[PDB]
């Protein structure tokens, strides 16, 4: 029973009848709610490739609740990410795990945050190298591939070393939001608008 | 199998189709009224992070009708009404169990709500505790770390000791609107749209 | 479920709702982001012989994150982008793999970009005769021909010979975005806008 | 996962939901891109029929990616295309098996084009057709006298025998463009719009 | 909480539990009373080389309630019938359509049998010549040929024309015992036991 | 679910293990307690003609509780009842309609018995008409014959009209044991052993 | 729908329960009605496997009636028939389709059999090597060097040339017991025993 | 679909059924006709571990036709097999794919056959990881040592190094019989009886 | 579908079928081959107090391959395992993670066992709430307490600290047999039946 309301309004001349998501993709939110599976990975590439069809110079905020997910969509939009030209603004609410915790290091320097109570994790819990019958067949030489390309851009993105990523992904436990600032992986801790999110017209 | 009712009203120029979720949402009522579940966060999140777009000064009412949830997903949407700069409402009709309960006393201070009949617990029954179906990765300082922070919010807003919080947590009872503003979860029994604030409607 | 978030655009009080992929075609983006199948050749087929009606001249963008697919599907998408007359743009975002690869291949020289952590390979991945049709199809002698014309395809796309594609065909590995360089699939790694070399140029 | 695009429009400000395929409906592009069955024979004759309900006089383009079908589904379209009085227009992009390949070479002489890498075959693939819940259930006497109806259409289509047409039925290969335009199924391989290169011929 | 009851008699030299069809089997009954499938063949099939590899010479008796069947399985079971050196009897018990009726007619002159109200039909309803692998169907000489068995084996067997017994395969109508014995299907009504050439099989 | 409790034995110098049906039928008890189906009737015969095989003499008793069935495998078990050479009691244990009522006053007249509190039925109830639900097979002028038979049965049975019959097969009431005694049902009611025969000689 | 009848027989010393199928491999029977799958062959080996183990110089008599099957399951049955040490007898009982038709001529020359009405055809029908989903599946050079074993072996237990195998395999058709005598694919047509235990009555 | 027939035989007097792969354990035969999961390797482990028990130096004769498997099974049973004391022979029948391929080559050397169109791969078709509790996520550092334990023991069973094991476990082919025996996977190939260990040793 | 094949014995007395699992448990052998599940410690614990009540001083001997299970299970089993009076042997087969490397390590100091490259973790590799009812029940504080006790049962057996414990259960890696003896989970590393104890003909 996932009701998905939407959005229309009267401050003006006005119609837009679209849903909740589509709202906040007109003020540049991205929303990463899942699981980061295959078909997610489309989705919000697809955003991300729209986004920057219309402004490729305003800021875009990402809002990260994620339990984990594969690394060959994450991978995706880490590149997708860093093919933006504009800055991007990454916001932990919840758990970020894993890829999620990638994707959340992957924002513009300064402009990562978390909320007060958030968790953020570099294990991988879910998904041996393929988890669920959706996204599957992974060979050897290249699970290695990918978990170098993840350790090595995670330490690019926390200012880590690649041996202690590697070291820290083997440790199953989450470290909280002043903990993920040490870390790296994040930047400040909030508890109001931070209005780096704010446009109401583009210019 | 329960019909979404659809909406349209008379602005003589604009006339708009919507259902009647996001037509509540547009007098800013945001409905909680399933088990609190990650899907449900994101859709709940979504909506507040929307009125906050929208006008981040006015207030929002949330109506609560909820059986429970899991902490990981109350955490993130407490975490996102404390986030807000406008005043929450919150009103509790029916039950309001664990995770209802906590954003239901997370509402501003003197405008948390209850129906003469609701009833409310802040016991968290089963395992909820993280997440939806499967997502059950556990270690041991992680639940002590949630259920620590569970704690520590509950006595926030109640106003009761985290000893006593967490106790009252193990007991698997219900209490009346009466019992509710003596605990703290909340300040007002009503009946009547004026026994909120009142903007003297005449007659 | 994945919501495909939709869109609106400027300058008119009406009503399109349509989705982000649709969006994306109006600026003549195709996306090609699961296994290459028959009705996924029928939708890209038709993307590209609606893009070729309303200008047959415009440069033409393929996104693609493909874990494989068959031959009888990728030769059908192959024969229609050789139908084009335009430029076609073809973008390797995470994997590209046998068919993923045979389309990536397939862009005007030049224009075959990848992304620094994509991956491709030649090989048919786990598994595979090719052709599914709630029937497998495709005898012994018809497989061949089918593999044949993938062989010679895919040399005349590289400049490999096809002695080198064959060879290539059985190894079960993925090749960066360097390595594709050098093997002929692609043509650039792309990171950056400033370090493009595709230069999109539109609305 | 599923068949996305839509489409609207440029010559106006841009509101009518149409998807991918009524789209190119508009140009007169009816697509065959899955087994002939009895309710696809019911969507093409349909669009056949409001096709010459708005031109009995413009030509039309089918464009067939079939691996085969059912006898009365197939006729019956055959029957819907002898039934129109404008031109006709055939392409066959990957497979034409059995029905795709009397539907392609039903279009008007002249005008029955495949891309260089199509394959077709008169076969019908795997087995014959008795009918489990896609050609109801035929009895005896029945079948052979739809199968003469097929063995004559395509002789007469063809330019063969009725004999070689039976006496090749029974062979289970694939021919290429070049075999099929030997063959009588097609007149022209191509490689650009219509009549290679124009939507007319030059000499 | 097994269906198909059991059954303990034979304390001559001992034995033990057999259920209620094994029975039947140690009197060299054969039990046909559902659809002439390919599985069902396989049985019937199996049973016959039993009791010609106990004893080659005693009668077997047969008792046919068949819905119908396909021609395959039927033609199958004939030539096993055929292949069998000692008597068969066969008795229709309610319904003997099609492959039902051919199996009964197979039996030895003088030695076929039906009660007062069975009902038997040449017809086949509308489907089935071949039981199937969930693949394949038969090509247009194919039909014909199992037709033409059909049509000869019964002719044979009833003593009618082949041209007869296609005509009437045409007709979707049932016969009585007493039109039956006339058509050649079967030979005597008998209606209990002590009656006719048989005296029960007891002992 | 439907649990069928097992029995073991001395009256042979065999020993071994039967469920309680199997069972019963050792002391000639043949059980019918649910809708008159073509695997019941199979399954009811099989029985009936073993009981045959190992005394064609002895009395046979049927307890029939049956909510209805259709007449092609009630014509099927009545026939298979008039070919047995010995005695057959019916006794009505609850519901008899229709179906069960025919094989009920199919025993040999005088011993035909229901419980006090039985009832029974000639019309044919809710639901399918002669055959399978979903198999449905007889065609025009095929109703007639069936009806007739069922009519015919039933009168020979009873003692009443063809017509009185018919006339009550369309009426949907049930009779008690006295009614259905007065109508030709039935002979007796009973309530205890002394009411059967038991004639002489321990056992 | 279990339908295999038990056996606890007559004509045998001591007392045993085992099922019809079981109850023939003890005279050395083995029965193929079905597709030739993986399952099977595992099956099917096993048996052969036992029946050398118990006689290594008996003959064993194999009846087909099969409707195809994959190259790697009847190559592993091929290969053990090959394997043992005594005369194999293949009967051919209805129809014996690609690979029943390999198993059928793969018996001892001399020895291999059809029934009046058989039908065998050496096409492979449908398509593909092995699969109903993901079965094992080949690449491209392994199913070519199945499908030149398969050449190859029809070719020296027909006695025709490669190249006409590879022919007939590509033509949907059966032949019948007197062509298919012709053609090497067995040796005799029947209509009655020939198999030992002969010569003698039991009780 | 399990055909699994049964047998009752000369472990005394004969009164014992047992299914056909627990007949050819009394002889020391195991089966391996599937693909190589967790719950394989217990029953195979099982089985070996109860042939140990009853005589540990009687040789064991497995037959071996499996289309892959998981590290973690097929390391499982291997050290199980090199724990035994007794003399392995392992026969290759159809396929011995990966996990076949390395219980094949784990057999006594000299005691390693394959029949003679038989096929073996070391290249794992699938790959990815074992579901064990389909919940887990598996780390680089276990990926590498179960490769490097899966090629270190390959390169000790067939004597060539690590290095050729990696680069040909990456490629997609099969070899014959010929080649396995060069490759060391195998040691004869074989069409009858052959080798032997009973009598006095060769010199 | 895995065939967990049958046995026969005794060739003095005759007569039991038992699977190769109670064949083991004859020789006081316990099969742990799955996840430490609530049903499967139901069986193994109906095993473990049988094995008592026969000889409650001959040693036991446990067969691990287990990819974990639950700490209810987990605990219920390894409290039994302390319940026993006589010797427990436990062998280390594959895997034995989280729970199977508790119960691995609670047999009698001394016989405690692994194989060459079995692997064995402490770490729960990803849940831990534990328990039934759709697998969540079990509140905070009493999955922290048996955690606790996990932890303290660990460190008992091992011969580790509780801190060790429970910072190594947090790391998700594996060790080999020889780290595991340094470690303190098991004792010795074996390679054939003869490296521990003596068994030989009886007396
Ligand atoms: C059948 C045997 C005895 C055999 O192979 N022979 C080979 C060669 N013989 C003559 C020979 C000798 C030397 C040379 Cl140079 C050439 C020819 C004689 C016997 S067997 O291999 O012992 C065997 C196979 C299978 C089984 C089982 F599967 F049933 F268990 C048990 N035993
Ligand atoms: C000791 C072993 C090696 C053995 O050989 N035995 C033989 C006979 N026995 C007879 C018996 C019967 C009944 C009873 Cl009451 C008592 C004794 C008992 C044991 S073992 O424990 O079987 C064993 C250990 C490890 C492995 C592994 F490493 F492969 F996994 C496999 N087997
Ligand atoms: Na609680
Ligand atoms: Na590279
Ligand atoms: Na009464
Ligand atoms: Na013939």
């Amino acid at each position: 029973m996932t009701l998905v309301p939407y959005v229309v309004e009267d401050t003006g001349r006005g119609e837009r009848a679209m849903d909740i998501y589509s709202r906040l993709l007109k003020d540049r939110i991205v929303m990463i709610g899942q699981e980061i599976t295959e078909p997610l990975a489309n989705t919000v590439i697809a955003q991300l490739l729209f986004l920057m069809s219309e402004d490729p110079t305003k800021d875009i905020q990402i809002f990260i609740n994620s339990p984990g997910g594969y690394i060959t969509a994450g991978l995706a939009i880490y590149d997708t990410i860093r093919f933006l030209g504009c800055d991007v603004n990454t916001y932990c609410i919840g758990q970020a795990a894993s890829m999620g915790a990638l994707l959340l290091s992957a924002g513009t320097k300064g402009k990562r945050y978390a909320l007060p109570h958030s968790r953020m994790m570099i294990h991988q819990p879910s998904g041996g190298i393929i988890g669920t019958s959706a996204d599957i067949q992974l060979q050897a030489a290249e699970i290695l591939t990918l978990k170098k390309h993840l350790s090595n851009i995670l330490a690019e993105c926390t200012g880590q070393s690649v041996e202690k990523i590697i070291e820290d992904s083997e440790r199953d436990f989450f470290m909280g939001a002043e903990e993920a600032i040490a870390y790296g992986l994040i930047d400040k801790v909030i508890s109001s608008a931070k209005e780096t999110k704010d446009k109401s017209i583009a210019s």
